[PDB]
């Protein structure tokens, strides 16, 4: 209560991002999968991590098979964590658009949500 949110990546790139918070409200567990939308074509959902490397702490992204939620709780696509990855986009992305979005659940669940485009 709440509305708890995200944005859509501001780029007139050949590609962007997009993030979100996404909270389940059932009392079965989501897994979020991917996610889908007119502003661009290959979508991908990555982590966004800490690792460590030459004894050294390195910080990157990759693409990942899914997310997932318990029943009642909530995860943030928040950007020093998880994301969508945009390439090939069928606008540059704006700060004040509104962008729909197919977000996409294990088996046979989609729903589609509205994010704003914002300049983070």
């Amino acid at each position: 209560g709440s509305f708890t949110e995200g944005w859509v990546r501001f780029s007139p790139g050949p590609n962007a991002a997009a993030y979100l918070t996404l909270e389940n409200p059932g009392d079965l567990p989501l897994r979020l999968v991917g996610a889908r939308t007119p502003v661009a074509e290959r979508v991908e959902l990555h982590e966004t991590f800490m690792r460590e490397v030459e004894g050294k702490k390195v910080m990157g992204m990759r693409p990942v098979p899914f997310l997932e939620v318990p029943p009642k709780g909530r995860v943030e696509l928040k950007p020093g964590g998880y994301h969508f990855m945009l390439l090939g986009l069928k606008r540059p992305l704006k700060a004040g658009e509104e962008v729909e979005l197919d977000l996409l659940f294990a088996g046979g669940k989609v729903l589609k949500v509205v994010l704003p485009v914002e300049a983070r």
